[PDB]
This record gives C-alpha cells, structure tokens and sequence, in this order.
C-alpha cells in the first residue's frame, strides 16, 4: 500500500490518467512501469526530444501501445525512415492533388445528414451521431461507396470498421472479431481499389494509385496498406475525439455557449480540447541504444511510452495546464503527435470536428451531460468515453 503505479492497462487511467500523469512528470519523470513492462516519458521537454529522435526511439515494432500483428514494413506508423518518409511522400503527393479541404462540401453533407437525428431530442447518446460521422468522413475521403444502396452497404462498412479498432476489454490486445473485422475491410478495400485503378475518381484513393515521384509509386502492397490503416487511424482517433470535444463542451458552460454564438471560435475551441485531453493520449517507442534520462538506464531494446497526454498537461509548457481556455490557443501541442509520425490525419481531422459541430450546434445549440461519472474505453493508448449521454437544454 503507498506504491505508485502507472498501469495503462487499467480502467482507472482509462477514466482519469490525469493525477497520475502529474505524479510521473513533478517525481518520476523516467518511470519503469511493471504492468506495461516499458519506461514512460511524461514530461513536455522530454516526449519532445524523444519523438523528434526517432534514430534513437523507434517506431518499428509498433507505436500502439498494445500489440498491431501485420506488415510493419508498408505502414507508416509503424516503420522508421527511409522507408516511411517515402510511404509519407507519396501519401502526402497524392494528398495535395485531391485537394483536402475541397472535402469541404460531402463533410458538411454527412454532418447535416447525421446530426439531423438528434433535432428535438430531450437525451441522446453522442458516441451514436459521432461514430456515424466519423466512418461516413473516412469514407467520403477515401472513395469507399456510400449509401444503403451501394454494392456493400454502408452500415456494413460502418459495423467493421468500428470492430476492427476495437480491442479486448481485459487484455487489451486484439481478439479474433477484430482481426477478422479487418481482414473484411482489407478484402473490402481491395475490390475498391481495383475498380478506382480502372476508373480513377476524384477521391483519394484513386489518387493513391496515381501518385508518381520521379518515377516512384506505391506498390500494390502499399496502395491497399495505405487505405486500410487510414480507416483504421481515422476511426480511433477522430471517433474518439469527437467525443472529447463535446464532453468539454458540455462540461464547460461558457467554452459551448462561446462557440455556439461564434461558430468562428471552433477552431481555436478545437485546438485547446487536442492540448486538454486528445483521444490519442499514449504511444509507444522501441529504444535503438541506451539512453540515460534523470538518472535512469533505459537500455536498447526496452520499450518507451510518449505520454502526450501528459506533455499537453505540463505546466512547465503551458501555464495552468487544468485549465480549458479555449483563448488559450495552445501552439506546438502534441494531441497530433510530433515528428516524423505526426498525424497525417491532421488537417482532414481539423477541417471535419469544426464542420461537424457547426452543424450540431445548428441542431442542439444547449446541452449538457446526463451524467457525473461517465463509463471510459478500455484502451491502453486511446481515451473517450464510451457512453456520452447529453441532455439538450
Ligand atoms: C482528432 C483526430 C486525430 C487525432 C487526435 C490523431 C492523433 C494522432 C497521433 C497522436 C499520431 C501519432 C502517433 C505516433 O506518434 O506514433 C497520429 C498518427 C497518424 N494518424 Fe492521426 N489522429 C487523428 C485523426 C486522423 C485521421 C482522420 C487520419 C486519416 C484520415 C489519421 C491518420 C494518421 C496516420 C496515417 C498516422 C501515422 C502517420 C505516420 O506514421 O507518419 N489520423 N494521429
């Protein structure tokens, strides 16, 4: 008894790792914890400096935190350079010839679809809005078909998608539903790809088979790796983080009423939800030679959590961290990452949360929560609620 821990397999850091995110950054800054068997770094200065040096903290045996079983070699988060800044490159290329923020129309068009549900309704959960939103955004983006009608129908795609980033509640590690969830999207993904290599589209996936540098492609390998773990990367984080941004807006009465008058706001209101609490809270690294970091020997070969959550949280980067300030317009957070693995996701992510909550508040301009104690994912490197029952108000 009186021990500290920091167990990231247990559901009382999935629903508050804030207390203990202070602990390991103000007396453990280098902390070995036992249930992960890896050192944690917490600190601001420190997930910084690790993040940026990835020839010493490696991504390539996974930066989940828990376990991810294929082709390490043609994912991006999963691989070190040069591999992945080539991978990077061409996603990146083929990025800019679609031309993101022209999502601009069919992201509003689901949000007004999807939010239309809860008009009128005195109580709803919204993990059912978002995760629609989320898969629909994903899908939009990439070219997967859209529509009841479509071949495969949309809920379909919607229901293995959501699985497939799902793990087991009490290990934490995938378990056969999951896999076979994502063998289904893979096979799925698949036959969309051959159809855009026949008739390209205006969509990203076409673009992904069209992207050339000085006569460099994605090999087949590549194109189909690319769009699953974009699926399954926007799933898990954007899901998630749409979560984390209504549960503060309707925690904080003045943050929502701000935005809500101002939709100008969300933005910056957007920017200060990734600083307070981003869904993608911990990843991890695999030390490539010894390191020594406040008096403790990590040694090659050992594995590291980058605790962003608790970079964005330390005050000696941003003053009264335990603050929601959405004027705070943090800069050089770490809800995204940072370095060479930074979100690719980033401005699809931006672009979709302000163009989904200008469309929610359109619909449900007052809300609050239902509940003081809410139920939290079991997710060792992800964190949002699983159940966020707003009241209209
Ligand atoms: C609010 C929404 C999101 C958040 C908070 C988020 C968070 C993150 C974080 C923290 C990382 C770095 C992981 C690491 O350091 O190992 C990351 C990487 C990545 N994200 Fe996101 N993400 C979001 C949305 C998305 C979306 C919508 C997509 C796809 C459309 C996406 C695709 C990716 C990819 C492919 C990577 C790996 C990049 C690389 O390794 O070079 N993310 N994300």
């Amino acid at each position: 008894l009186g021990s500290f821990h920091f167990d990231p397999y247990s559901p009382a850091i999935d629903a508050d790792p804030f207390p203990s995110y202070k602990r390991l950054r103000d007396e453990f800054p280098c902390f070995w914890s036992e249930e992960a068997q890896m050192w944690i770094l917490s600190r601001y200065s420190d997930i910084v400096t690790a993040g940026q040096d990835w020839q010493t903290y490696s991504s390539a045996s996974g930066n989940l935190m828990t376990e991810l079983p294929g082709r390490a070699g043609a994912t991006l988060g999963s691989s070190d350079p040069p591999k992945h800044d080539r991978l990077r490159g061409l996603i990146q290329h083929a990025f800019m010839k679609r031309n993101l923020m022209a999502l601009e129309e069919p992201i509003r068009d689901v949000a007004k679809q999807v939010f239309a549900q809860v008009k009128g309704v005195k109580e709803f959960d919204f993990k059912d809005v978002s995760s629609q939103f989320t898969v629909k955004v994903l899908m939009a983006a990439l070219g997967l078909p859209m529509g009841e009608d479509a071949l495969v129908p949309e809920h379909e795609v919607r229901e293995n998608a959501v699985l497939m980033v799902q793990s087991d509640a009490r290990t934490r590690a995938k378990g056969p539903e999951h896999i076979a969830a994502y063998n289904w999207m893979q096979d799925y993904a698949s036959k969309v790809i051959a159809m855009r290599r026949a008739s390209p589209q205006n969509d990203l996936i076409s673009n992904f088979a069209l992207a050339e540098i000085d006569g460099d492609r994605l090999d087949d390998r590549e194109v189909l790796l690319t769009t699953t773990t974009l699926i399954m990367a926007g799933v898990e984080s954007l899901g998630g983080f749409m979560m984390m941004f209504a549960y503060n807006l309707a925690t904080f009465d003045e943050a929502r009423r701000a935005v809500v008058a101002n939709p100008a706001l969300l933005p910056d209101a957007i920017e200060e939800s990734l600083r307070f609490n981003t869904s993608a809270q911990r990843f991890r690294r695999r030390l490539m030679k010894d390191v020594t970091l406040h008096g403790q020997t990590m040694k090659e070969g050992d594995f590291v959590c980058l605790a962003y959550g608790s970079g964005n949280r330390d005050e000696r980067q941003y003053p009264n961290p335990d603050v929601y300030d959405i004027a705070r317009k943090p800069r050089g957070h770490l809800g995204f990452g940072g370095g060479v693995h930074a979100c690719l996701g980033t401005a699809i992510a931006r672009l979709a949360v302000k163009i989904a909550f200008e469309e929610f508040h359109q619909v449900v301009p007052d809300y609050r929560r239902v509940a003081d104690q809410l139920p939290w994912m079991p997710s060792s490197t992800f964190r949002s609620p699983l159940v966020l029952q707003l009241k209209a108000q």
